[PDB]
């Protein structure tokens, strides 16, 4: 009754992924050698992706140069993919996931279990646990594919209620070179990840006001004191400030803010005057996560009379949408709830 | 009534606290306007005659002017005896001698604030020799940007409630933020311990990895420094006190920007020594290897060198020979992934 897996995604991240769980599965007794990976189907050249993946273990468009263990399988439809699966792990951008999870919804072992990858407010997580109807955990630190891929040293954290399955996650993910902490705080892993793009934007503001490092690192510790206060009003689940010294949050949050995208149209917004749209095509076209979650942050705390609890948020927003100099950053943080 | 201020200290950080405390003894009716500051004398013209005349400590805050109720005294005694609150900013070199000079001089219930960073914890030796009741005063922050008004925050460690609020109201400015915090003892050790990480950090960007490996050596650097002050400090230890400005926040700034990191960098990115690096770039001694070495010997009397590989790693490269290319190695089994 070894544990069969299957990874459901298969772009840059999934293909990451797969080359440690392809590796841990054939090599631990306690899962399958055989791991699915549901690979939405792509013609390259005249030839067939999944075709391409399954006779020379090369994800050629996603990760190209890199192996994938052999006993990993493209499967190009998602329901075959993951039917007979204990372990599916969700790694496709954020826009896809809804419909795979209607493709999918009826048609997974009873007892399948989920971890997403994925980084109106609502916990992706809790949109596949509830379409889907299983438990699910997720896997957040300061980590990116190409670095994984490579076997370059960093850790992630995995927010898991139960304690065997994040042991089982654990031992299905960790190498010397991705190492691997289990908490047992879903909500809290998962919402550090949207919360951290905006202190990143104002930690941008930051650099580009002309400020040093000193400055900077209040502007960080205040964003993180803010992600936590409304981490603690927002999410269901349980949530405790130690949790926000794993990967998904001090780490996640000082790499994005030292060396961001978020960070650098941040940076030269301020210096130059050029919009936040401008700024995104020159540097290409992809929309910025901060500045549209600080708009969803200002009205869940509109509507309950808070925003004055989170200025560093709230003068994230007001920059960004309401035409506040963005001059005025530092001075809203001259008399924040910390120091009171 | 009127609480009196003496600042222990005149140099780049006392003569920055001079123009804070100076300005907030100024305005505040709590507090006596008359400032005395303790200045060690020297021929600049005498030292204390310069400042007390042109109020600006040439020397120590150039390009800056110093408030005109701060008196400088240069002899220490006298400073500080008539004062309730004594603010100790020296380098610790010399707040021995300094604490021996005042031993039994001071006013009955007199309080103190240690802003001395960098085991026996120097707010413990201060408050033992004088035994007067210690605060400390860490964070994020550098003299000249206080002194130009450059927005930062700071921690104070303080054990009693309404000397807390004294001592916060005394110091804090719209671009110099404080947070109260009851234990002293972890507000003050995290300021020794971040330099051993900054060695760390610095070691990454010299062998050329990542932010994500340098994010991963800061935060397992930061896990190490809550777990021995846990071990280490009396007192109650909170793992939520290093979320203050004393702890992440001194600790990223360090670790993006010191000495110790730019010292720890160009010795992995070169192979010069440290005493060579020390020499040309400073012959001052960095601090992070030596606190290696004395964490080093504390945690071999408990048995708990293996529990620190992030600290050991940093002892071992500084004075074992360890190769520092294999630093990343000591990190891929550690306690936090256990
Ligand atoms: N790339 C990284 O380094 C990294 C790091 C951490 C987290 N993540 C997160 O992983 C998730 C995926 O990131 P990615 O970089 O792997 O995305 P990607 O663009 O590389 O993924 C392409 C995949 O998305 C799916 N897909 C593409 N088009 C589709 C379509 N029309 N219909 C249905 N499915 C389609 C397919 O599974 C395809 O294989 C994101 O949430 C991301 O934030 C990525
Ligand atoms: N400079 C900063 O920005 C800063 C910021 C935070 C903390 N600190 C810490 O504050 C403490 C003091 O630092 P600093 O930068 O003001 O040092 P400094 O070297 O500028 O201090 C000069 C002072 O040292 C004393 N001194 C010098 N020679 C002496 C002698 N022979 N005998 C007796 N006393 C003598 C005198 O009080 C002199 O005014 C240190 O622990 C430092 O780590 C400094
Ligand atoms: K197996
Ligand atoms: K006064």
């Amino acid at each position: 009754a070894s544990k069969k897996v299957c990874i459901v995604g298969s772009g840059n991240w999934g293909s990451a992924i797969a080359k440690i769980v392809g590796g841990n599965a054939a090599q631990l007794a306690q899962f399958d050698p055989r791991v699915t990976m549901w690979v939405f189907e792509e013609d390259i050249g005249g030839k067939k992706l999944t075709e391409i993946i399954n006779t020379q273990h090369e994800n050629v468009k996603y990760l190209p140069g890199h192996k994938l263990p052999p006993n990993v399988v493209a499967v190009p439809d998602v329901v075959q993919a993951a039917e007979d699966a204990d372990i599916l792990i969700f790694v496709v951008p954020h826009q896809f996931i809804g419909k795979i999870c209607d493709q999918l919804k009826g048609h997974l072992k009873a007892n399948a279990t989920g971890i997403s990858l994925i980084k109106g407010l609502k916990l992706i997580s809790e949109v596949i646990g509830e379409r889907l109807g299983i438990p699910m955990s997720v896997l957040m630190g300061a980590n990116i594919a190409s670095e994984v891929a490579d076997e370059k040293f960093c850790e992630t954290t995995i927010g898991c209620k139960d304690p065997a399955q994040g042991q089982l996650l654990k031992e299905l993910m960790q190498t010397p070179n991705f190492r691997i902490t289990v908490v047992q705080e879903v909500d809290t892993v998962e919402i550090c990840g949207a919360l951290k793009n905006v202190v990143a934007v104002g930690a941008g503001f930051c650099d580009g006001l002309g400020f040093g490092d000193n400055t900077k690192a209040a502007v960080i510790r205040l964003g993180l004191m803010e992600m936590i206060a409304f981490a603690k009003l927002f999410c269901s689940g349980p949530v405790s400030s130690a949790t926000f010294l794993e990967s998904c949050g001090v780490a996640d949050l000082i790499t994005t803010c030292y060396g961001g995208r978020n960070r650098k149209v941040a940076e030269a917004f301020a210096r130059t005057g050029k919009s936040i749209e401008q700024l995104e095509k020159e540097l290409n076209g992809q929309k910025l996560q901060g500045p549209e979650t600080a708009r969803e942050l200002y009205s869940i705390l509109q509507h309950k009379g808070l925003v004055d609890k989170f200025p560093l948020f709230m003068a994230v927003y007001k920059v960004c949408y309401e035409g506040q100099p963005v001059g005025e950053f530092i001075h809203c943080l001259q008399n924040h709830p910390e120091h009171m």
